[PDB]
């Protein structure tokens, strides 16, 4: 049966270092938007290809995000959360004002939109 949206962060996962990191934050996001554009064949089929090839595993993660349309000039998506608490520490430090026009073809994973107004963007 088809690879689902959970299936596919599951396979990414397991070839990341560490946990909570902004590459994680970044499977959540492609595997999202890739869920919502019927599109986790071919991000899986890229992620394989570029492990393949002898990439790393972040260098395949970025790769997705430029060489699969549905990212291409895509704005990252954005996450409510309550405040930065509810972040994984081992993003912490990759937290950036948002800049304009951000694109996650460009590094930018997803805008946390804080309770109280704030806003942040996830930076790779
Ligand atoms: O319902 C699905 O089919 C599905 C498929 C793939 C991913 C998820 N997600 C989650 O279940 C989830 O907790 C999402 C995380 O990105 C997330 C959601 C909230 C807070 C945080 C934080 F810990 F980084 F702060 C992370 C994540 C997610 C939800 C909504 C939107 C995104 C996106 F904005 F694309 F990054 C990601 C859901």
């Amino acid at each position: 049966p088809d690879i689902s949206a959970k299936d596919l962060r599951n396979i990414m996962y397991d070839h990341l270092p560490g946990f909570g990191t902004a590459f994680h934050q970044l499977v959540q996001v492609i595997c999202k938007l890739g869920k919502d554009s019927n599109s986790l064949d071919i991000i899986h089929a890229e992620f394989q290809a570029s492990l393949a090839e002898g990439d790393s595993p972040q260098c395949a993660l970025i790769q997705i995000t430029k060489r699969v349309p549905i990212f291409q000039d895509a704005a990252p998506p954005v996450i409510h959360i309550r405040s930065r608490g509810d972040i994984p520490r081992a993003c912490q430090k990759s937290l950036r004002p948002v800049p304009p026009s951000p694109k996650i073809d460009r590094g930018w994973v997803c805008v946390f939109q804080l309770q109280d107004g704030k806003t942040l963007g996830l930076k790779i």
